[PDB]
């Protein structure tokens, strides 16, 4: 995340760090608990993933260095890629994690609401980037869990930004026109989180930038609710 | 209906009583006009049902006495079952009764509008469930068609009170905190039927819930919204 | 157009007039450019068309006598209807031309931007029927592009003056209840433009109705916002 601060311990609850242990074990993306057997998060994040045995999903963790090896983890049952998936650019970035076993809810961890379809014409103006990614596109992996609030940009706007891309009705954009704030390397597949009557709904999964918090390149990210129906049907 | 009253004859003229004549002619279940020669009504109602001959729609009807051997009725050319539904409780609950003949509008029998998909974020506070079902849970088909005005309940809220399930965004739920006021057996595939700006909309098919009007167990619903698309595909 | 007046050069920028060049060169119908290399127009327009390659797309044109043999013109690679058209009556009316080579877009021409799925509720009070028509039913095709403000009638109103059809949510409808302005024929496949918040929507494209601007016979339209998934998929 650029230009954010420290998380408190568990004001992101439904966050999680999804690590590959091959070849050594390290964080490969961010993800959301949305059910107690379910993570989502982005498609583009299981490239060259062959397995889902060499995954593992930890929550309720604030730092990186929470976890060692006699750290407990959820393996993952299923990989569940949208079957148009391409690319992080062309859209449908977005995927489920069946975990092996379910996850017992508490203040540490807990799912996210899903936006309704009724919430299309919301505007949303209290929403939030995550993620232990890079601090600038050429750095590391953060031990501290770090947060970044963020302004909507309409498709429209966000368009005009991105001329030699299709931004598309499924996807949504976050920046300031002066950039300075925004996810970048090791964030994706995280949340996008936005505060409306007083319950946080998934309204994105970061998924792509132009490098990471220039001015006139915003975010862009999956929109969720164009995904309910496809949600429900995979985790079935 | 549980905790209902009796209705004035034709203030619900879009409800309909399906019987089977098999072994004896007995009322299956509720059902709405929805076009001239359309009723839409819950899948479930068919288990068992090997034909739609041994099916009679009557409509107009008030009193189950007004039914006899003379009485007029529409015979079904066919039965057409959403493909994705398995059972009432995992959703896909509503099926379409094309009728042998049409029906003639009339202020007794006439259909009952469909909601529109740009009211997914109407706040419906005139909502009420019709049918000749039992009083209580052990009981019998009354004669005379009952009302109950239920309130709708989020369906945060309804997913709460049954943690077993999952309550989808194609469900809607209605009922008391403290119960008192519900479908039960008999009423099912019938309208859950809400009055907004001076139009009643079908807003739910009765459909399922644990036991018949409990405090904490609102009645379940198909949500109708959600099928207007199919509802259009398979009256072609 | 029937009632309707000429046109300022410009004022429809996204209007285009696509012609047949068999057997000799003619307007065919109206159509709306949606991207650099993409024409939104009516299925209905290529009945007995067999191949792209008699199809010519003008851009920026006021006068039907501007074009002539030196003209330039946009050639078609490709013709796209909706696999579930059948005829403009039952619905589906809607096809996708993709040009040879891509529009550069200027104040002459440029894109009409498409309705979003969360203003299925806007209430749209400033739409415009715009093309080269008749101006009664025996007519003939006009020089300047003629423009007419109609107001959109509800689907329920609609339906009521199609007795003999079914008016579906896949539709909009606009006229005068005493008729005087509307399409006619040589109209079709082009906008019904809307404004709203300062920003043109391609609400609807011309599609059919009895007779042209007939009292109690509103225009019938096919309603974009329905399709925008369709125009995604197949804009890709
Ligand atoms: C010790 O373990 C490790 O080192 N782990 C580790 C794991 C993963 C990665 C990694 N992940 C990605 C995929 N992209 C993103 O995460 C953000 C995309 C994005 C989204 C938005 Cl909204 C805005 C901007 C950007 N954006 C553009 N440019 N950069 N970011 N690339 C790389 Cl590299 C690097 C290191
Ligand atoms: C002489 O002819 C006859 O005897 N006819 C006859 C025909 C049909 C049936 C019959 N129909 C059903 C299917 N369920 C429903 O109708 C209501 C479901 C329901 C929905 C909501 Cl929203 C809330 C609660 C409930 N709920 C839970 N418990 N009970 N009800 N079960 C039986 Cl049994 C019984 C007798
Ligand atoms: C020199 O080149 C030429 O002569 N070119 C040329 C090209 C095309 C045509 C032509 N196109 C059509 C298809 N229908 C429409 O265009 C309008 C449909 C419509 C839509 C609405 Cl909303 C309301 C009313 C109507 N409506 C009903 N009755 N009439 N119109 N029919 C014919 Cl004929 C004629 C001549």
């Amino acid at each position: 995340i650029v230009g954010g601060t420290a998380s408190v311990r568990g004001e992101w609850p439904w966050q999680v760090t999804l690590h590959t242990t091959s070849p050594t074990q390290r964080h490969l993306c961010g993800g959301s608990i949305i059910g107690n057997q379910w993570i989502l998060t982005a498609a583009h994040c299981f490239y060259g993933v062959e397995s889902p045995k060499i995954l593992r999903v930890y929550s309720g963790i604030l730092n990186q260095a929470e976890i060692a090896e006699d750290t407990s983890f959820f393996g993952v049952q299923e990989i569940i890629i949208h079957d148009q998936y391409k690319m992080a650019e062309s859209g449908y970035d977005i995927a489920l994690l069946k975990l092996e076993t379910t996850v017992n809810y508490a203040d540490s961890q807990r799912p996210i609401s899903l936006p309704s379809k009724g919430d299309r014409n919301v505007i949303y103006t209290d929403c939030w980037v995550t993620g232990w990614g890079y601090r600038k596109l050429r750095d590391k992996i953060q031990n501290t869990l770090q947060k970044a609030k963020i302004p909507l940009v309409t498709n429209e706007e966000c368009q005009k930004r991105y001329r030699g891309h299709k931004i598309t009705h499924k996807m949504i954009c976050a920046g300031y026109r002066e950039g300075g704030k925004d996810a970048c390397k090791g964030d994706s597949g995280g949340p996008l989180s936005c505060k409306h009557n007083e319950v946080w709904h998934l309204v994105g999964i970061t998924s792509w930038g132009e490098g990471c918090a220039q001015r006139e390149r915003p975010g862009v990210y999956t929109n969720v609710v164009e995904y309910v129906d496809w949600i429900l049907e995979k985790t079935q």
